[PDB]
C-alpha cells in the first residue's frame, strides 16, 4: 500500500505506451472456420511421430499464412515518420516479423518483448518453422543479442492461449499494423451441449483474428483485404500441399467441403465401399520406395478410389459412428478409427495384392494375417538382424578395398537379401 | 524501398487523421436478424422489373432507416466547438447524410471520399432512392462540385462488402456519430453445415451495426437507444408499409 517509483524494464514500457497516443489507430474483426486446420495439423503429428520429430502448433500455421498475405498486400508493411519536417512514407527492404513472447524474469515477474524472425519474404515452410523455434529456444537459455530486438517491420499476438474471444491492441511507434489471434473454441452458446448432438448439425470451431492499422498510411479497404486473403488461405488447396511437401508427408490433404445429406445410397454403404478400395488398391499409395524418385516416362495410375470425396464423404462425417460388419472384429465403429487402420494396413512399408484370388478361405487367411500386423521383435532378434547387415556390407568393403579393378557384380543397394533369405 | 513524402489529397487524409486525435470516442455494437430485409426486398425488385425498374440494395434500406432513427434520437446530430474560447453544443438545421465512396483514380490508386445526401429530413423512400442515385450516379461521370463535400453532419460506411465482421472507425471533426455495417452473412460455426439441416432448426442470418460517437456531447445511453430503434423499424410492420406504398 502507498507509491513507489517505477524503475527499469517497466518504466520503459511505461514510457513507450506514452508515446503511442500520437498514432491514429482503426481495427478490424473477422471470424474465420478452423475445423480443417485441426484435421491437417493431425496428419503432420502423426508423420513426425514416426520419424522422431517434434510437434508443430496453430501459431506457426497462422504466422506462416500471415506472411503470405502480407506479400499478397504490401500495404500492409509500410509506417510512416516525420523526417526534415516533412510527412513521409517508409517502404522497408524486408518483412520481419515480430513474437510476442512472455518470459518471466530472475526476480519473478513477468514481462513482455518482441523478438523478430527477420528476412521472411524468402523462407518456405519448413525454413520458416526452423528460424520460429530458433527465437523461442535461444530466449529461454538466455541467449537473445540486441539486434534481435530491431527491425521489426510487423508483429503478431496470441490473447486466445488463455481463453480471450479477441482483443483492441495498441500499436508502437515504427510499425504499421499489429495482428491479433483470439480463442479456437465453441461459442458460449453451445458450450453445454452434448458432442452427438453438434456432430448431427455440423457445428464446427472458430477462430476470431483482429487487425489494427495506423490510419495517415493504411486505408479500411486494404486491411478488410488483408483478412479476406487470410480466411482463404486456410481453407485452400494450394496453401496445405506446400506445408504437406515441405514436411514430407505421403498422403493427399483432407479438402474443405459442405455436409451433404444422407440421402439416396446410404453412408454405410459408402463406408463399406471403402474399405473394398483400400484392400484392393491402397498399394498404389505405399511406401515401398526408397528414393523419392518417379520414372519420366512410366503412366502413373489412376487413383482416385483412394479419397473420401469419390465415395460421397466428407470431413464432417469422421466422428460419426457407422456400421462396419466386423472389420476389426467390432461391429460399429467410427470414420477415423477406419480410415487408420486401412492405413496402418495396406499404405505403410508392406504392400500387398491378394484380391484376385478365387478361393474364400485363402484370401480370409491373407486378410486376418495382415490386418493384424507384425509383432514387435525382441532384442536378441534385433541383435541378429544388426549382425547379418554388417556382414553383408563387410564382405563388400573388404572386397573393394583389396582386389580394386576386378569385377564382382555388387549387391550395394540390396543388403536386405540377406536377412530375408535366412 | 526507401522514403517518399507524401503529396496531394493523400496529404490532406493524413493531416485530418492528426487533428481526429482531439475527439474523446467511446463505441456500441448490436447485432440484428436480417431474414426479413432479405424477403422484402426480393418483393420489391420483382416488382421493378416488370415495369422495367431498376433494383434496391442492403444499403439504401440501411440508409433510410438510419434518418428515422435519427429523427425519433435527435442528440445524434449535434457537434462540439471551441468559440471565442468557451465550450459550445452546435445543433445544424437539417440532417445531412455523408457516403463513403470509395473511387479510383486517374493514376489507379483508390482514394476515399465523402459526399453528403442534403436536407433528408423532408424525404420519403422514393425521394431518398433518387436522391442517392444521383450522388452515385454523378460520382462516376466526374461531376462533382466542392457544395457536396460540405454540410455532413452524420456519416456511413460499409465494411461488409468485402466480409468483415464489424470495425471500430476513426470519428473526423465536425460530426458526433459514424455508424458502420458489417457482413450479412451465417455466423462461421455454420458455414459448413448443410442447407437442409440448418432450415430444419430455424437458423437465420446477422447483420451487425456499429456506432462511435464523440463523448463531450452524446452520453452511452443515447447511443444504445438509437441502435434499439434501428433494430426495431427493420422488424417492423409499419415500416415495410411505407416502402411498399412508394414502390
Amino acid at each position: 500500500p502507498g507509491q513507489t517509483p517505477i524503475r527499469g524494464i517497466f518504466k520503459s514500457i511505461a514510457k513507450n505506451m506514452d508515446i503511442s497516443l500520437e498514432i491514429p489507430t482503426a481495427t478490424s474483426v473477422r471470424d474465420m472456420p478452423a475445423r480443417l486446420m485441426f484435421e491437417n495439423r493431425a496428419m503432420v503429428n502423426d508423420q513426425l511421430k514416426r520419424t522422431r520429430g517434434g510437434k508443430i502448433s496453430f501459431t506457426h500455421i497462422i504466422g506462416y499464412a500471415m506472411v503470405k498475405a502480407v506479400m499478397a498486400h504490401p500495404d500492409m508493411n509500410n509506417s510512416y515518420d516525420v523526417i526534415d519536417g516533412k510527412p513521409t512514407l517508409i517502404v522497408p527492404e524486408h518483412i520481419n516479423l515480430g513474437l510476442a513472447i512472455d518470459l518471466p524474469q530472475k526476480d519473478g515477474s513477468r514481462a513482455l518483448v518482441v523478438a523478430a524472425i527477420k528476412e521472411t519474404e524468402k523462407m518456405n515452410f519448413s525454413e520458416f518453422l526452423a528460424a520460429y523455434e530458433d527465437i523461442v529456444a535461444r530466449s529461454r537459455k538466455g541467449k537473445l543479442t540486441m539486434d534481435d530486438y530491431q527491425g521489426v517491420t510487423v508483429s503478431l499476438t496470441n490473447p486466445g492461449g488463455i481463453g480471450t474471444r479477441h482483443s483492441v491492441p495498441r500499436l508502437t511507434k515504427g510499425q504499421g499494423t499489429i495482428i491479433g489471434v483470439g480463442s479456437m473454441d465453441y461459442p458460449a452458446e453451445f458450450q453445454g451441449a452434448s458432442e452427438d448432438r453438434l456432430a448431427e448439425l455440423g457445428v464446427g470451431k472458430l477462430v476470431t483474428i483482429t487487425s489494427t492499422y495506423d490510419h495517415r498510411v493504411i486505408q479500411g479497404a486494404v486491411s478488410g483485404e488483408f483478412l479476406r486473403t487470410m480466411s482463404r488461405l486456410l481453407t485452400d488447396d494450394s496453401f496445405w500441399d506446400e506445408i504437406f511437401d515441405a514436411m514430407n508427408v505421403p498422403y493427399t490433404p483432407m479438402r474443405w467441403a459442405q455436409d451433404v445429406p444422407n440421402t439416396g445410397v446410404d453412408k454405410n454403404t459408402r463406408v463399406m465401399q471403402l474399405i473394398e478400395a483400400y484392400r484392393s488398391r491402397g498399394h498404389l499409395i505405399a511406401d515401398t520406395n526408397p528414393l523419392s524418385w518417379v520414372q519420366p516416362g512410366m503412366p502413373v495410375p489412376d487413383h482416385r478410389d483412394l479419397d473420401i470425396e469419390t465415395h460421397n464423404l466428407t470431413i464432417w462425417d469422421l466422428d460419426r459412428t457407422f456400421n462396419v460388419g466386423g472389420f476389426g472384429g467390432k461391429e460399429t465403429m467410427t470414420l477415423r478409427e477406419v480410415l487408420s487402420r486401412l492405413r496402418a494396413a495396406y499404405t505403410l512399408k508392406v504392400g500387398s495384392e491378394y484380391t484376385h484370388i478365387l478361393d474364400r478361405d485363402e484370401r480370409t487367411w491373407l486378410q486376418d494375417r495382415l490386418e493384424a500386423g507384425m509383432p514387435k521383435p525382441t532384442q536378441a532378434e534385433q541383435k541378429y538382424i544388426l549382425q547379418k547387415l554388417n556382414a553383408a556390407e563387410a564382405f563388400e568393403n573388404f572386397l573393394q578395398t583389396k582386389y580394386v579393378g576386378q569385377k564382382r557384380f555388387s549387391l550395394e543397394g540390396a543388403e536386405a537379401l540377406i536377412p530375408l533369405m535366412d
